[PDB]
């Protein structure tokens, strides 16, 4: 069974997605988006809660599938705290990069997913004895997912910088952990 962090993130993402359909996207953003006014700067949740908002059925579905699988394996084999820190750092840095080039109106677990991909793969590669690795088939489907994003496939128009930021964090932490 999926652990407490894997579970609560999925719940939170569904609750927020529901809230977005009922109230509208823009209204949910006013509460959860990255600070878009200087007066909102000390509302600390906003540097993270942008990761809980999704705009498309397809990104929430696939973001949560990857989260469920990679997050779940990290949680079970390496503990809940590990998953928390990976999420918080990747959300913060991917958010930071995104807002820098495209402004404060954005959201999604896309960045956090890149970080779990990076983490799980590089950790399996460098430190087999940890128990976690990214299976061959999944490397392939991860790469297709990455490629679909990079080249704007399937009518998608996302920013690459934030995704790079997320992957960098996952690699960095995998590097640190395999010493
Ligand atoms: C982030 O949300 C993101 C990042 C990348 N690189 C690709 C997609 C997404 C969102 C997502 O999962 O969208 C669905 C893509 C998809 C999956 C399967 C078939 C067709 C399209
Ligand atoms: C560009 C010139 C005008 C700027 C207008 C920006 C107003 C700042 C909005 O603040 C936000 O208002 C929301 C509802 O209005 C609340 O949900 C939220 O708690 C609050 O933080
Ligand atoms: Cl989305």
């Amino acid at each position: 069974r999926a652990g407490p962090v894997t579970w609560v993130m999925m719940i939170a993402c569904v609750v927020v997605f529901i809230a977005m359909q009922i109230l509208g996207d823009q209204e949910v953003m006013l509460w959860l988006a990255w600070p878009f006014d200087p007066t909102l700067k000390f509302e600390f949740w906003r540097y993270f809660t942008h990761a809980l908002m999704h705009f498309s059925l397809m990104h929430i579905l696939f973001n949560l599938l990857w989260w469920w699988y990679l997050g779940g394996a990290v949680e079970k084999r390496l503990g809940s705290g590990k998953l928390i820190v990976i999420t918080l750092i990747s959300a913060l840095l991917s958010g930071y990069v995104q807002q820098k080039f495209s402004g404060p109106w954005f959201g999604g677990l896309s960045g956090v997913v890149y970080a779990l991909m990076g983490y799980v793969w590089l950790r399996g590669e460098r430190d087999p004895q940890s128990g976690i690795y990214l299976q061959r088939g999944l490397i392939i489907f991860a790469l297709i997912w990455i490629v679909a994003g990079w080249f704007d496939l399937f009518g998608m128009s996302m920013a690459n910088g934030a995704h790079i930021a997320g992957l960098a964090v996952g690699l960095a932490m995998a590097f640190v952990d395999s010493l």
